[PDB]
């Protein structure tokens, strides 16, 4: 929720840099799946399309 620039946050922290370098600790491949179907294509998982938003309130703003 933002509306006004207000405070700003300065070289923001390697967050996203570490996040890359934690998902290169693993690999699709490593886990020994190349994938090789395309061909084919079975069903998999499929949730409901259930929600729930409840943005009106005290920080209601835009």
């Amino acid at each position: 929720m933002r509306d006004m620039t207000e405070e700003t946050r300065k070289d923001l922290p390697p967050e996203a840099l570490r996040a890359l370098a934690e998902a290169e600790e693993r690999r699709r491949r490593a886990k020994a799946l190349d994938l090789p179907k395309e061909i084919g294509g079975r069903n998999g998982p499929e949730p409901v399309r259930f929600g729930d938003w409840e943005k009106k309130g005290i920080a209601i703003d835009f």
